[PDB]
């Protein structure tokens, strides 16, 4: 009853639907998005609670695993794209051969990992059991992370030329929401790292000594995806010092203007306040010259002024 | 302020202090004991009011101590009490005796507490004394983990109402955030090496299981400490942010000032050159002249403001 | 420089190169296939037996470093450092199977060619004894060796961006120093997976190495390490380069500042004053007399000496 | 200025020059030695006097060394001397001998003395030379953890002068606390390593206990340098809150000068029109030609002085 | 200078050259030998004048190189000659035969020859070449933790000049410091993972103890750079901040500027309006009135004054 619930099984590589675990060597149910029917169809079929499986279904749930009798359910996050709208998701429940992967939103690994199947249905074969298939399902996850990061990569990239005009608020805005998303991302990868640590740390009916090591890898990749994740957060907060320090340099040039006028008429404001006293005996006034005598003087200061303003070099 | 009890012979029965015993393991719980009640807790345990007295000091810091007749636990659990949240408590454990004493009020101990009374019964307990001290040692971890969620949406909170501006009040909220944040990682810290202890060291105590378990809460401290020191950075971020942003409106105001007292420069000279005292100024005595001076002016006025409309200021 | 599309290599006595043509009959095989037309791979694919899809992995450059088991062939993914008119990037992949390893790359690995050329010196002698994992070990220490030199120039660069740093902020050289910081964050992802790939090649037992290949791989990934530590110090200083230029820049608003102030201040009072002396009033005390310009010009005169001296005493000028 | 003597079979007395062979474990302590006490002393003991001189250099740098018949500990220890705290000391042993000799008040050494002049309790020694090391070692160490208290007790008093506005004293306070935790790290780092050797390789000096004890000190010890981290960048955040907080006062200060140089400007201007002379000034003659103008000179002051109210900005 | 000698049977013989035989181990450091007696030094222990040439390139980095009858270790090691410091010194052991050659002052050889010539050393060698290499490489560690030192004396200094704001000679001189340290970092990074190999694998040119005692070093090898690289950004915290001060006192003038300015605004305007050319100014004919308006702007100014003074500009 697909939901869409997609199955897979066993020696050769049948997909198939609800029916009879065994023989079926290995047996992956994926569950998506599903109304209550499914839910608890697929709830009665597998022996896990509804609200168990609703674990998995409430999607902010925290990366991590547990024990319960008879399953064991291990949630990892998984990143989503929606228009600058970049988060995270799922659960799996591990009981007997039954790896269960339920979701309500889109994972595209999990998509991947279907057209990988896709390939031949008769073909592509496993003889490394459950803990191994728990590998894949996560090691795709990761590889996601991987690329989504790339695009990160590419917004820097446009970003990085419009770095040195100085300040503009469509940048800084666009800067500032690149360091917001990148700190879910960051949050969502620490939370996975530590399920990995665990799952390739302990021993567990799950997994063999190969699957263990396999999660090791698997950590270390993630790892490099914390340290990217951290590096560009260093380099966005960089990006936006340096436009404040260019801001911060116009706030020069400003005041170089401003002193620059308030320097070059002052003497000649000066003048004029002198020339426009009420004294009598204002030497010059009766000169039938002196209009413009103090004309030349004030326009020769202003010169003057304008030059040791040229050089040394303000304007 | 009040002592509490568990777990006989069979199954877990309740209460009494001063009871005959012969228990499996025994958890009495203890708060903020008053001297007279505290007394009669060293005589039915058989520890000293003074080594007793000693897990009661808020600020005294996690650790194991192993002496002779008793193991000591002390343990940093987060106290919330509205709008100012913090940490506390201490631990003595001998025999099937786990004895939990605060001076303040634990959250996650009370939880345990209802957790396993349940009424009535339920949860059964296989696994001994090192697993009761896990229990409780667990549960305060989680504590601090859903605190810790809610400092992370109250901390989201304080994103767009920062790109105001900066904001005072904005401010010390933030610098609380990081206060409280600080604390939480010293103590954090603390009780990982505990855990590091517990894990590490081969006791009477606790089993090879016990120790697993330890691990596990071990790797969990991690993640809090992980996570706190994110948020610092974070709010660090946001603080040096708007502090900064703050620097451009510096900005626009320099530019405001430099354009007036550039706009009129020019006519004020004009004005003053005008109202020289020479018997004679050029155009004074035509009586056009007042309106082409004045026009004079208003157009290098309006040459000013064009040069600064376009290129850019405003 | 210059570059084919497929090479090839080593068997039961010596190395020659190749046909097209051989398979079962030489010891190891070397094929090195460069940016080949879809049909040029599927001849490729047709003879080595590794199908299109998979090379065509090895092929996006963008791919990233790692090693895929894959059953019938080993892969490796691996970042090679790319040069490409003065913007330094990243590339290559890797495919061993039975006794061929084949690299094959969509961009140009120096390293490869580095590799290529000295094959050169075969006359007058060498001797490869060891087998598939340590020929895959020269690649991958040959791509490490390019890093390295990419490194050592850059140490070399610095110190010259070190005194143009010092003539004041200027935007081109603000430029090549924030490229250089670009070079070396796209070498610190490279280096970081590289590492990885060479912590797994060390660790696990695989088919394709052998005790003596993973002690190789071994002082690799110790020297990727190095790398990795040496360019973040390169980063470091970069960012201490700017700041400290920038930091210097934003000093000079103080010089400014007490120019116009000095200017503003100086004369203040001397404007009040020749303010209220052109007050129209009746009767203006001084301004009857004679001598009162004089003396008023010259108390204007001597309020700016005064203001002058408690500037350029003081500080200031 | 002194030397301090040690430990017989079944209890430890304190002993004049000179005693040897039946006492189970010895300690020498030597403060500030006189050429004279260490001539006396090397002879004594049989370790070399340039040997001995080593340990009186404070600055020597913490380590473990093997010389012939004999084992060289140096380690650190926080030292006072007036609001400037700093570190220190050196260690030999021998046999039985340990021997504590230091050039700086050892506070944690007077510690362990004037704690052993009790003898009220058993007090038995069973654990050897190597336990005596640990416990030596364990003291000074915890001298840093209550230096760290100290320090919280400082900072968050700090915390309440930082919006305050920069105060040259708060400065050098924050830049003092600063450069005493560089200091703890430098000492806490090398110290770290010394245990590190002391907890891992096999030495006739320790016992399998004696090291595990030696671990969980390198533990304790490696709280002490996080949490020392820790606070300099507390230290280093509140340098940079009051500084950028200063920095944003000059946004006030030039919206004063930008609003007073903008609300006259239009006005000075008109009065600057109004003193032109030119005959035929308009308005010149008309008697109510003057409050006419300062009516409009004046309601323009009004309309920017409401501009400035209306947008932001008062 | 040139050829030094050691160690020919049980004690330690500086020795005479040919001979090398009835010995365990001769250690000889060359010191900037000219072309001709590296010639004769060179023919004399059959290293090619190259391979030679190979430790005398001060520029060279470090490495383990295992060539056939042969092993070399190159190795950074410090120099003080007034201020500028830079790296050295590679190492070429064969069979029993350990050679040192420098074309600076190696000051830990140095250490070295002087410790080993004091009467006997003494001491002794069970150990082999190995732990030789350990003693030499070891001291060079020494050295430059002793520098660190030097570089916290300068920074001592520094200190106090700090909060004085920005000093040209101090500034260029933090840069200088910063980037000296810069260059002892990469020296310290090459020399480490030398400690690494060495630490890491089997040489037959080492035992286990060796390679033990190697890792020890590598430790401490370790807390240098972490000193480094924590004082590194102490001289970078301490540009930022003497700019920060300056930033601040831009304030202070701004402020200044701003109280001169509105000191004289509102009697610029008196002046103005009695400065025009109305028929009536009101106030004019009145002999009094030049006396009223001129005590009518002193009082504007100061209440001015008073109204900066408090709140307190001034
Ligand atoms: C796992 C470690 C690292 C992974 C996570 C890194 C975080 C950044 C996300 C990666 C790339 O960035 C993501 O790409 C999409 C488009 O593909 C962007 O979409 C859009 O975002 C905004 C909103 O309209 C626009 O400013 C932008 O021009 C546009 O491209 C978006 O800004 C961002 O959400
Ligand atoms: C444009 C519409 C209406 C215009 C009105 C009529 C004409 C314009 C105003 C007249 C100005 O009159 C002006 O005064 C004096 C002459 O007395 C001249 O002065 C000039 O000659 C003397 C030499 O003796 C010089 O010292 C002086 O620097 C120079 O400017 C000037 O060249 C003239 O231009
Ligand atoms: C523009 C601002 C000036 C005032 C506007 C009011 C309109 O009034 C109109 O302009 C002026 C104002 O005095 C009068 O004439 C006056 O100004 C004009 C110029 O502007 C002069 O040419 C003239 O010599 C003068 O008497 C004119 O006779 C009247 O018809
Ligand atoms: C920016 C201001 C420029 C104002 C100065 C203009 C130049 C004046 C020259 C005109 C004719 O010559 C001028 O005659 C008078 C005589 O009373 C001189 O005055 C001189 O002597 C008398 C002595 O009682 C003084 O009051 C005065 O300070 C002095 O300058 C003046 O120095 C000289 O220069
Ligand atoms: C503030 C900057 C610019 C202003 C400066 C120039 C002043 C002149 C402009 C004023 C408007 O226009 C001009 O002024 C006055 C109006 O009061 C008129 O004159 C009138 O003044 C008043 C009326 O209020 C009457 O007493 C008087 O009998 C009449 O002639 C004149 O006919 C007109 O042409
Ligand atoms: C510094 C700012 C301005 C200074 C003001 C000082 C006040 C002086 C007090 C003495 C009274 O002075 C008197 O006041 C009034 C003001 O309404 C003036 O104006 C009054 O008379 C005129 C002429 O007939 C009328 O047009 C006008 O409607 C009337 O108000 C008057 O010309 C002046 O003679
Ligand atoms: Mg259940
Ligand atoms: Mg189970
Ligand atoms: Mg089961
Ligand atoms: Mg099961
Ligand atoms: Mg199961
Ligand atoms: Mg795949
Ligand atoms: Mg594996
Ligand atoms: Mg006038
Ligand atoms: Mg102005
Ligand atoms: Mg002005
Ligand atoms: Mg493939
Ligand atoms: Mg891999
Ligand atoms: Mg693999
Ligand atoms: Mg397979
Ligand atoms: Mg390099
Ligand atoms: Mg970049
Ligand atoms: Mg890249
Ligand atoms: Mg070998
Ligand atoms: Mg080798
Ligand atoms: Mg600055
Ligand atoms: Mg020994
Ligand atoms: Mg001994
Ligand atoms: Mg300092
Ligand atoms: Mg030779
Ligand atoms: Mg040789
Ligand atoms: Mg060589
Ligand atoms: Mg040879
Ligand atoms: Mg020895
Ligand atoms: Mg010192
Ligand atoms: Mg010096
Ligand atoms: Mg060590
Ligand atoms: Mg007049």
């Amino acid at each position: 009853t697909v939901i869409a619930i997609a199955k897979d099984g066993s020696i050769v590589e049948p997909k198939l639907d609800e029916i009879s675990f065994e023989d079926y060597r290995l047996i992956w149910i994926d569950c998506y998005d599903p109304k209550d029917e499914e839910l608890y169809k697929l709830s009665k079929k597998i022996g896990i609670s509804v609200s168990d499986l609703q674990i998995g279904l409430d999607e902010q749930e925290i990366p991590r695993v547990e024990e319960d009798e008879d399953f064991y359910l291990i949630i990892y996050k998984a990143p989503l794209f929606e228009e600058d709208i970049t988060t995270t998701s799922l659960g799996i429940y591990i009981k007997n051969n039954l790896l269960l992967t339920i979701h309500s939103d889109k994972i595209k690994a999990i998509g991947r990992l279907h057209k990988l199947i896709s390939t031949k249905k008769p073909r592509i074969v496993f003889e490394r059991g459950i803990g191994f298939l728990l590998y894949h399902i996560l090691n795709e996850i990761t590889r996601s992370y991987s690329r989504i990061l790339m695009n990160l990569e590419d917004e820097l990239e446009e970003l990085e030329d419009k770095l040195l005009a100085g300040y503009d608020r469509e940048v800084m805005e666009k800067i500032l929401g690149l360091r917001k998303t990148l700190v879910y991302f960051h949050k969502s990868l620490i939370a996975n790292r530590d399920v990995l640590v665990l799952l390739k740390r302990k021993y567990l009916p799950i997994t063999t000594k190969e699957d263990r090591e396999n999660f090791e890898d698997l950590y270390y990749d993630t790892l490099q995806l914390i340290d990217m994740s951290a590096t560009y957060r260093e380099v966005l907060t960089s990006m936006m010092d340096i436009t404040l320090s260019l801001e911060n340099i116009k706030m020069n040039q400003i005041m170089k203007i401003l002193t620059m006028v308030t320097t070059i008429f002052a003497v000649p404001m000066w003048i004029t306040g002198i020339y426009g006293m009420n004294f009598s005996y204002l030497p010059l006034a009766n000169n039938p010259q002196g209009f413009w005598l103090v004309m030349a003087l004030m326009v020769v200061i202003i010169m003057i002024f304008v030059y040791i303003f040229r050089r040394s070099g303000w304007i």
